[PDB]
């Protein structure tokens, strides 16, 4: 027996990107694919030692949507917890 994986999706957020928006994508072993979402919003986010720049456009529904929409999902055989939430931080 072993972990294994058949394919995973999820909504991303990235640290060059950050300003620029957030997408949604899919990895599978035949394919990888990136695409844009419809909620847009005009962030803007610096860090100083303590200081930040604050801009946070969010919006009922959408929130409604993307607090429980945040995050990955993963089909396989033999899944377990700690596994999955340790590679996923080893990530970044």
């Amino acid at each position: 027996q072993a972990i294994k994986i058949d394919y995973v999706k999820g909504i991303l957020r990235y640290d060059s990107k950050l300003k620029e928006g957030l997408e949604e994508i899919t990895i599978t072993p035949n394919y990888f694919i990136e695409r844009t979402v419809k909620g847009v919003d005009a962030k803007e986010f610096t860090e100083e030692l303590n200081g930040v720049s604050f801009k946070n456009v969010k919006y009922t529904g959408i929130t409604n949507s993307i607090i429980n929409d945040m995050g990955f999902v993963f089909a396989g055989k033999n899944l377990n917890k700690e596994k999955l939430l340790e590679l996923l931080y080893k990530l970044v």
